[PDB]
Formats: C-alpha cells, structure tokens, sequence
C-alpha cells in the first residue's frame, strides 16, 4: 500500500499544481474571455505564492497536531472545492469567483508541498526514502507540464466569448473530475498510519548561520525567476509569435521536462560524488548562460531555436531545485529537514512574487527583452553569491563518525 499513497500524492499534487498554471499558460485567451488585463489574470497564479508564506506555520501545526491522514484528506478536499468552485465563473463578468477557486486551490497547495517529506518518513525506510520525495516533486513538475500543454489545445483563441466559455467549461470538467477521483482516492487508500515508537530556536539556529541564509537567497532568486518565467511564459512568446499558444504549452511542457530530466542527472550525481557547491556553482552558471541565450534568441521567428534553448536551460534551471534542498540539508544537518525545507520555499514564494510582479510591469511598459535582461541580471546576481558559498558540510562530516 505504501506506494499507492506516494502514486496518489503525486497524482493530486499534480492536479493542484495544473490548477495553479492553467491561467499562465493560456494568459491570453483568459485576457480575452474574462475581459482583464493580463496583470489580472497574472494574480492568479501569484495567488499561490502570496498565500504559501502565511499558512505554512498553520500547516505544520495542524500536521504535528492531526496526522497525516487527515492533513492529505483536507489537502484534497480543499483542491476539488477550488477546482468545482471556478465552474461558476462560466461568464465574461465572474471574474471574482475565479480568483475566490484560485485561493481556494492555493490553500490546498500549503497542505502539498511540505506532505512528501513526511510520506517518505512515515511509509518508507531509509531505503526508500529518497525515492517517495522525488516521485513526488517528479508528480508536481510533471503536474505544471501537463498545466502548460494541456489548456491550449483544450481552449481555442477564439473571438466570440461562448464558444470558449464552453471550451473551459470542458476544461474545468476535466479537471473537477480528476480532483473528485483523487479526492475518493485519498479517502479510500490514504490510511492513518503512526509510526513505530523549537521552531523559533531552531529558526534562529538556522538563520545564525550565514551559509544557509546564502543558499536561502540564491535559491529564491532561481526558483522566483523559474515561477515568473513560467507564469510569463505565454505573454512574452506569443507577442513574438503570434496564434503559437499550443507551442507556447509545448515550450512549457519541454522546459519542464528538460528540468527533470536534470533533476535526475543531478541527483544521480550528488549520490555517485559528494561535491555540493561545485555542482550548484556550475548548475547555477549554466542555468544563466542558458537563460541569456533563451532572451537573446527567442526575438528570432524561429521555434527551431526557442524549443532548444529553452529545453537547454530549464535543464539546469529546474535540476537545481531539488538540488537547493540537498545542499540546505547538507549545510544544516543537525536541524530539521523540513524547517530548511520550509524556508527555501518561502523565499522561492516571496522571489517567485517579485520577479514576476517586476517582469510583467517591464513587459506591459518596455517590452519582452528589458524584461528577460532583469531576470537574467537577478539570475546572474545569484549565481555570484552562490560561488561566494562556503560549504561547510556538516552531513557529510557527521556522517563521517564511524
Ligand atoms: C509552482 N508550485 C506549485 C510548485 C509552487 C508555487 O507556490
């Protein structure tokens, strides 16, 4: 049973992380049909980000307090809440129950992203424990894929506003019926299970190291600027490209992939060798050569080199994820994963909100291009103050008792 829960979790993770990037991905179309401009509909998946940072403590509180049976149950309740929530937002002027599904999902989302840790510990040994959390940041990835492919070729950019009001309405049936599923799912497989047998300290504990705080801050800004990218994704292409939003979702669907693909490869790395700076200092280069030349050639005409490039470098844009948190864990043993774990998350929500707040106003007033140098400038900053890293791993160190 311990893998159905881990193929669940993924699967629903999947699910609210699609609700989170199916506006970003057909930005233009819900431009159109809900008649707001595209900062609007850009809130609605900033949404996410502004309340993960709020309702984290609650979550770990409800979680050390409740289990974990009852947080995945609540986790997937409130995802189908939000997603059958925005099938009254069918019309041209309910704009507002839309962005009232969308906090909802958000809400669900804080019960999600900090769960697998959790899953691995309490189903799994130490065998296994490595696989259930990538599987389940694999499942939340592969959820914004399927998020970026899957609405365009659902949604036609069609003018008159009802034929594509019944488009989404197929879209978000699709969606609600998933949700309903995994929601059953999560009732009938996820069984209560214990196991065998501070915070404000060890925050301050975390915080008084200043190579954690580094780590903190480079990891913000990578994680900020792949949020904002992608939430930016289909208005900066499609003004370069225009009637492509299926290959605006295709680009997303390569980035993303191309990200696990690295994932894999730098996790498989991290496990042969133990060099940690070393690989996040040439991840993070290469994620800003590959950005640069993302911004450099995609005002070109050509897909031929804009699948590629962006292919290339959300290779390491995303492979340095997971990444972060192993390199956080290894400068900081001796505390908690999670907190760690919690903390790199809120500083990637709190980037993620800046960048993309900051790009789209520099697209709406300068263009596409000031607004890829900005991130590219951001992007390099951090990659700057991630070689001024010391690594002082106390995992590995402590590791090495006997
Ligand atoms: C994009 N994610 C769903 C992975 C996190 C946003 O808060």
């Amino acid at each position: 049973r311990r893998w159905a829960v881990v193929l669940v979790f993924s699967c629903y993770s999947m699910c609210n992380s699609f609700q989170w990037i199916q506006y970003g991905s057909i930005n233009n179309i819900f431009m159109h049909f809900y008649g707001v401009s595209a900062f609007a509909i850009d809130w609605l998946s900033m949404c996410y980000m502004l309340t993960y940072i709020p309702l984290l403590l609650p979550v770990a509180w409800l979680l050390e307090k409740f289990g974990l049976r009852t947080i995945a149950l609540t986790g997937s309740a409130l995802n189908c809440l939000g997603a059958w929530v925005k099938l009254g937002s069918l019309k041209p002027h309910l704009f507002p129950v839309t962005v009232v599904g969308q906090l909802i999902c958000s809400v669900a989302q804080v019960f999600i992203l900090g769960m697998p840790s959790r899953i691995a510990s309490v189903w799994f040994g130490a065998n296994e424990v490595s696989t259930a959390c990538s599987v389940a940041v694999f499942g939340n990835q592969l959820g914004i894929a399927i998020g970026f492919l899957v609405p365009p070729v659902l949604v036609p950019n069609i003018e008159d506003r009802d034929e594509l009001a019944y488009h989404i309405s197929i879209m978000f049936y699709i969606i609600g019926g998933v949700a309903t599923l995994l929601l059953i799912l999560v009732i009938i497989v996820f069984k209560e299970k214990p196991k065998y047998p501070s915070y404000l300290g060890s925050i301050a504990r975390l915080f008084k190291n200043l190579n954690f705080v580094l780590l903190v801050i480079t990891y913000g800004l990578n994680a900020g600027a792949f949020y904002a990218l992608s939430t930016l994704l289909n208005r900066m292409v499609i003004w370069h490209y225009p009637g492509e939003e299926v290959n605006a979702g295709r680009i997303g669907l390569t980035i993303v992939i191309a990200g696990m693909l690295g994932a894999v490869i730098s996790g498989i790395w991290l496990d042969r060798s133990k060099t940690y700076k070393e690989t996040t200092l040439v991840v993070y280069i290469m994620t800003l050569v590959g950005m640069v030349v993302y911004t450099f050639t995609l005002n070109l005409g050509h897909l031929w080199v804009v699948f590629i490039t962006a292919g290339t470098m959300g290779f390491f844009m995303t492979g340095y994820l997971p990444l972060g948190f192993e390199f956080a864990v290894e400068l900081t043993y001796p505390e908690s994963e999670g907190i760690s774990s919690g903390l790199l998350n809120i500083s990637a929500q709190v980037f993620g909100i800046i960048f993309t707040i900051s790009q789209g106003q520099i697209i709406d007033n300068y263009g596409t291009k000031p607004g890829n140098i900005f991130l590219c400038v951001f992007l390099t900053l951090g990659a700057a103050l991630t070689a001024f890293i010391k690594a002082d791993l106390r995992r590995q160190k402590a590791n090495k008792e006997t």
